[PDB]
């Protein structure tokens, strides 16, 4: 209000309207996200808040693969969230629009940081439920990726989920066919979609039928080890998908660049 200077709108959509901001007390770059109360299906508590705020609080202690919630405010018709903002930054969707299919070395660095971020969320008892390139920010100076948009997420549990409101083209075929999925294995499928998107420059599937068929065609030259990983993540049966430990032990994942080296070699 007077604690923050509001800058340009960055984007708006199913997540709300997000503005560039600066915290007056120390000039910290922030993003200020406004979520309308009547456009929020899911609520939790600590008084009643969006699920998105409960999930963010649970993942927002120190480890930085997740954009942190610095503060939040309630308004009569909305909540307002003050999030971290890397500067300069570009979401991975725009980065891929610009660069096309990514060199494997860069995809490996990005994919690995995504897996550390998602493991962190899961250690904190939070399931994101909408992992995709549009929900990943690149801190271009440090080469660090950051998950954003917990607005479709949930407390992690070990029983079946029967609701979903994240992105359909990343949703697994057990969701498409049965409206049921378990959290980790759905997550792993979306991570196979994401990895394909990074190395091919676009998502493999556009239509329910392709998702259900689960047959993956590579339109770009991609190494056999990368194809094997992506195809393992996109196994039709949830329990044939790798755990995070098996993805990270996969031979395509070895020798990851550090974020800083990644920014130097690939980001300028
Ligand atoms: O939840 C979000 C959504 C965003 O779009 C976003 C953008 C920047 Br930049 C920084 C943090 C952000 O967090």
């Amino acid at each position: 209000e007077s604690q923050y200077q509001v800058g340009p709108l960055l984007g708006s959509g199913g997540f709300g309207s997000v503005y560039s901001g600066i915290r007056v007390s120390d000039n910290l770059p922030v993003a200020i996200k406004h979520v309308e109360k009547d456009r929020i299906s899911d609520w939790g508590e600590l008084t009643r808040v969006p699920m998105e705020v409960v999930l963010l609080k649970k993942v927002s202690s120190g480890f930085s693969g997740v954009i942190r919630l610095l503060d939040w405010f309630e308004r009569p018709d909305s909540f307002v969230l003050i999030l971290e903002r890397p500067e300069p930054v570009q979401d991975l969707f725009d980065f891929i629009t610009e660069r096309g299919a990514l060199q494997e070395e860069l995809a490996r660095s990005f994919f690995w940081q995504v897996l550390e971020a998602v493991r962190h969320c899961h250690n904190c008892g939070v399931l994101h439920r909408d992992i995709k390139d549009e929900n990943i920010l690149i801190d271009l100076n440090r080469g660090e990726l950051k998950l954003i948009d917990f607005g479709s997420g949930a407390l992690l549990k070990d029983t079946v989920y029967t609701d979903f409101d994240g992105t359909r083209v990343y949703s697994p075929p057990e969701w498409i066919r049965y409206h049921r999925y378990h959290g980790r294995s759905a997550a792993v499928w979306s991570l196979g979609i994401l990895l394909y998107d990074m190395v091919c420059g676009d998502i493999p599937f556009e239509h329910d039928e392709e998702i259900i068929r689960g047959q993956v065609f590579f339109r770009q030259r991609v190494s056999s080890e990368c194809q094997h990983l992506i195809r393992w993540c996109l196994a039709l049966r949830p329990s044939d998908r790798p755990t995070f430990e098996e993805i990270q032990n996969h031979p395509w994942m070895q020798d990851v660049l550090l974020p800083q080296e990644t920014a130097e070699i690939h980001l300028h």
